[PDB]
């Protein structure tokens, strides 16, 4: 079966929707999601085009053998080919309505420099090789693009799930080919980070800064190591799951600036405790009062430049 | 082959029912459970009829590719079509039984706010979309609605498995969709929490409490943080296996307070010291023995509270 | 293709026989293992029946598609059907004699509460659904049951694979089904424990009773908290691999005895302290003194209680 | 079908060409990557020559059992047979161009002696077993190798996506072999690594110097010790997954000097306390003193030497 | 397709040869490995035996469907029939030259108690069932056995990839079986552990030596546990993958023997301590002083033996 001919000179133009049906499994790691959704795909063939009075039928169903039908792939996909007809329904005038259930494990990559409070737009490309016979063009039918009321996606919000109407259409191996942009927008429930993961881990840092109404040099270094220790543990408790990125992200400099100011509480505990020793206890005192003041002041401070700079 | 015509402008009803064989794999991370089970499908067929006295046989068996079968399909599922035929029946009237086995991983969302003394609704939604020659609803054979005695699901304790009568009914891309919700109710066995989490985590947070009857700040700093690591690495060790929630759990609540509780901990020892150094050893007493009934008392009341809050 | 006919009113025997080839990856967690075996299947198709004579040859073979083959299916797999013909042979009378590759994830559930001591008894479950021309009932080939002598399963001691021959015939969704009982018998290898888990846990726990031995309050907090971290951090390294059981298992009293011992340590060096402090070092001496032979004859006698209540 | 006959002795030329449209799944402990790509092959089959007046067409299409084509294949996938073909087109001269699309996990080995400063050179190997009847060898067409621009790898730049133009011919159990030899250049983004995972396990080292500044042997003793703690859970934290080489790569050599330096600590640390009780401070205090630029300088010139021995 | 007839009751020799193109994931805890090869088959069928003059043709090839081909088999795969026909080819006289591609995962158990000083030898094995009008038996065609120069196993060095000629015949359900074992010899690279693991893991215990030159208790009481944590950590940070023995390994007893050393140490501390309290520090003094002699000579003595033991 070869595609339809054209009336003059013209290319076919499929009219495409993707209907979301199930959203899950984003795996932020691996920067993929799965969905199980509907594929619906319509042009016209002259060729199967009938009077309904001669049929006796008003509209005529099909097996995907018996007709010609475009071959439209997924680009970014990293499933196998998984895709199930539904219908075939051809008009008097020869229009094709194609059905079909599937699901896919989609790759889109996501930006991370505003994680935990990172939003993503995950995308979906539908592509189409022209023929030797036919230029073939994508379309979007509005009326075929959605998501059921009940889709979720685990630890995250759906905002909306739109397409891009105006194909991308470019040359390749010298033939056309006609991409489509479908866009599923989501933001991530950052609550479960504030009681679970920030607070510990500011009362972990505060404890450290109790040294600084502490004299006792024994003392003083096992809060300061031990609160350290007691931070690492906590980040390896959350078993973070975050991948390589080239760029720093809000997390990254947050953990970083953490790990600088448990190195400078080490320095104070170590300067203090020298003073003393030297017979200095008026710098020692000093400096000790001053760090009292100075470690909140400082971290509320960098972190508000950081929030700044992050958002 | 067309779906069987209409005697007069009637839908199809498409009697339906799940027999489980077996239950397995509940991911809580995931919200996906694994069943092994029978579908079994009843619609009538007036072209399948016959006078059996002619044919020499009471009832005709056929093969799927031989006759129209309703293409009923499951929403919620993660997995590919893993289904295989068992029988197709046409009684002399026109009666067509069919039975499959079918297993599949089925995604249903789960409530973790009382985890884990929490109970489950896990649904299975079958759906079938009206074709355009005749509308087709869904039905439930009660007799044909069940789970056999062995089935189990680890962890689980498996309460009923019922199927609501009255199917859902709405349009999708102009067309009439029929929808079923099968629902199997488990709660979870909570046991295993009690001894291998709950109470040596307790009693870590206990020993941190001993600090209340020590004057000795380098041994009360040891106490109050090792427990604190103690905590952290025992919640290592669980190595949690609960996906992030937009809501608070009873768990995630518990968890929460032991922190705070551990902040706290260390502020008393911290004050008692500093009054110790400030020559002031009637009030770091008064505090030191005030914390000796605060802490458990306000420890109790806290949790009499959140338990009331959860259930 | 029907079944065979019966002579009068009797039903048709399907002669089982499980040859074990391979077994592995008993998943403790998920209550499953896999296997690699032969399948045979024996019963009489007279309608497949000839003469030698006439035939030239002495027995006939088959395709799969080409003879009438009863529907025999595992009940308690995870596997999807995962099998391939080797043979299927016709002797003159009509006897079909069939044989096939199989590999599956079996489901069999398994008792923990004497691990690492425990023995199980997993379970390979064929049925047979009866048709409405001729009843199935499945039968046991004694000659055809058994494993090949390299059949290993790592981690367990394989005692026997034996079949109940006595068939669970029984009525579902109106219809016959007779079930088989394969039983595959293991027993856990428990020497990597001792070495491995038990002994160096016992070193932890008696390096915390040293405290018995000391009046530094300072010391004594650092052995039994350090000691405390090191068990929780040392059952971090086992990474335990254990399902969450609604019973007690030995391992689990074990464990829980340890973290009650671990709290009673605290106290006692608590109690020893305040006392000193309190200037009456003669109670102190004596507590300390008989917590000295307390500790150990407790646990000692705790754990033949134990073993005696669960061996 | 047959392969082409010869003009007069000549081999078969396949003109290939592979244009990536994705790449992932880079998993350096296994030493594979995950590709999705076009596989454009190119032969002159004589039998297929047309005359377009006569046909009334100027391109034939057809269906791959239709003609004879070339049994490319992969040598180093770990992949399953993946591939869905897209076109076959006949110019008048017999000239097929066949197109197919494919996705393959690719093993190709890495070098992690420069890791995270490391960059790899993939490879992706087409043969074709010469037949029986005619040679077959492989040629590169350099219009149809590329990569699209919106491909990425995930913690890695993309530097060129090129061929090895000449084929290894060479023999194979008595038949000969054509092999290409397909390079795609990375390097790794090592950016993450200085913030996550240098930086911070530099700062616990240090740490561990401030007990250069300290007498208090208890004290110093919870520093060198508490750091080296800090140090192996730090490095847990990161959860290294680098395969095990069999030799030396640049971060190994850093982290076993760190572990060297954590040792020396403690010998400093021991010597200066055992000097102190015998008396002999005025060593004692030398051995610190020099411990104080001693330890930074070997440590920042032993760097020096292994990233000049590295790079 | 019935197999080829014999001469005069003789069985049929089918010549087997495998040739390894690729071998990857060596899985320790599965006790497996994944293989890429060509399995060459070989046997005679006289029925296809022709004159090269009549058909004007030396060699003629064959679809599979075409010809009667041995049913060959691996007997430990875990994996489903992954296999490929390259090509099928006969010579004048009826020999019939068949090749193929295939992918396999095999189960071969593997001695650790020389771990990580170990070496393997992997199985691959072939079995063929008679047939009932023919006997079939295996045959090794030396020229058709080999692996690529390429074939790397990582974390492994190939020593030899050979095959026992002599097959082993043997009766099963009645038939005869005819088995090949093919042999893939492997020895550990080692190299990583020393650096990696085992030196640092001395230094550890080196540490808690250091409390033989220290009269502190406090300090000792830190020194020997925080090393035995840090020990616990180092094997966590390791996350050893090795499956459970029903045997001792080398590495089990050398651990084994470390955790026995921190006990002792531990007593040591406590007896020295008692002893200065109990004012005998002459004895303490005598302990002290032997333990810094004893401890690393009983070590070394120990390893001795041990190594002596295993190699
Ligand atoms: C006690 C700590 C409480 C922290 C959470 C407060 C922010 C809540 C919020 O509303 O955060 C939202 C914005 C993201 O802005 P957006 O991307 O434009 O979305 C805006 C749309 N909203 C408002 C509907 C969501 O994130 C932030 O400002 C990040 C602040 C993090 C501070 C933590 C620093 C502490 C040290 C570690
Ligand atoms: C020592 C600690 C023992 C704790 C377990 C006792 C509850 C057993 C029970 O019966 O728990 C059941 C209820 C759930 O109520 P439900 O969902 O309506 O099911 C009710 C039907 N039952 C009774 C048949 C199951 O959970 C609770 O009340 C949770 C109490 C948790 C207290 C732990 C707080 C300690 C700090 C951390
Ligand atoms: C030093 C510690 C050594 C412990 C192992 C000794 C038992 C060996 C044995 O023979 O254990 C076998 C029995 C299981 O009895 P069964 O199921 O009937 O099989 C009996 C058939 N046998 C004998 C051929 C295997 O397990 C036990 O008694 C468990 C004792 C565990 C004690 C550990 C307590 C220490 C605190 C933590
Ligand atoms: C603060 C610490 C900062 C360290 C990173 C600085 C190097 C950046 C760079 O440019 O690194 C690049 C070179 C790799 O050289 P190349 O393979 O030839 O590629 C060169 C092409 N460039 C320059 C475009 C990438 O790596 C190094 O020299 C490694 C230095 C690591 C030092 C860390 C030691 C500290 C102790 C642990
Ligand atoms: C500093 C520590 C260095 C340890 C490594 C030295 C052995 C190298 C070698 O050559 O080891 C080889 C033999 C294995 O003998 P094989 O199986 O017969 O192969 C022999 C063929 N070779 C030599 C070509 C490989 O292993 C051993 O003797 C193990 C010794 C381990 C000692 C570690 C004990 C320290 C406490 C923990
Ligand atoms: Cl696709
Ligand atoms: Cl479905
Ligand atoms: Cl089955
Ligand atoms: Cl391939
Ligand atoms: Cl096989
Ligand atoms: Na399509
Ligand atoms: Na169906
Ligand atoms: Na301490
Ligand atoms: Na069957
Ligand atoms: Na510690
Ligand atoms: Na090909
Ligand atoms: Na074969």
């Amino acid at each position: 079966v070869s595609p339809p001919p054209p009336i003059a000179d013209e290319p076919l133009t499929v009219n495409t929707g993707i209907y979301l049906i199930e959203s899950y499994s984003l795996d932020d790691k691996a920067e993929t999601f799965k969905v199980n959704a509907f594929l619906s795909l319509s042009w016209k063939d002259r060729r199967l085009a009938f009077d309904p009075v001669r049929s006796g039928v008003r509209v005529k169903t099909y097996e995907p053998e018996a007709i010609w039908i475009p071959e439209i792939r997924f680009v970014n996909v990293e499933n196998a080919r998984d895709a199930d007809v539904v219908d075939i329904s051809v008009s008097p005038d020869g229009t094709v309505q194609y059905l079909e259930r599937f699901s896919a494990r989609v790759l889109s990559p996501l930006d991370f420099r505003r994680y935990p409070f990172d939003s993503q737009t995950l995308h979906i490309y539908l592509i189409v090789r022209s023929v030797d016979t036919r230029n073939i063009v994508l379309a979007v039918d509005l009326e075929k693009v959605g998501k059921n009321d009940d889709v979720f996606l685990t630890g995250w919000d759906i905002e909306s799930f739109t397409a891009v109407v105006k194909p991308a259409n470019f040359a390749l191996e010298d033939r056309l080919e006609s991409k489509l942009d479908y866009q599923l927008r989501i933001s991530r429930q950052y609550f479960s980070y504030i009681p679970n993961w920030i607070l510990p881990m500011l009362f972990i840092l505060f404890i450290s800064w109790t040294a600084f109404w502490s004299t006792s040099y024994e003392a003083n270094v096992t809060l300061v190591v031990s609160t350290l220790i007691a931070h690492i543990a906590f980040n390896i408790l959350v078993c973070t799951n975050l991948p390589k990125t080239p760029y720093m992200t809000y997390t990254g400099a947050i953990i970083f600036m953490i790990y600088l100011f448990y190195f400078v509480a080490v320095i104070e505990v170590t300067v203090q405790h020298y003073l003393k020793v030297e017979s200095q206890p008026a710098r020692a005192a000093s400096i000790t009062r001053a760090s009292r003041i100075a470690f909140p002041v400082v971290f509320l401070l960098a972190n508000i430049i950081l929030a700044f700079l992050f958002f």
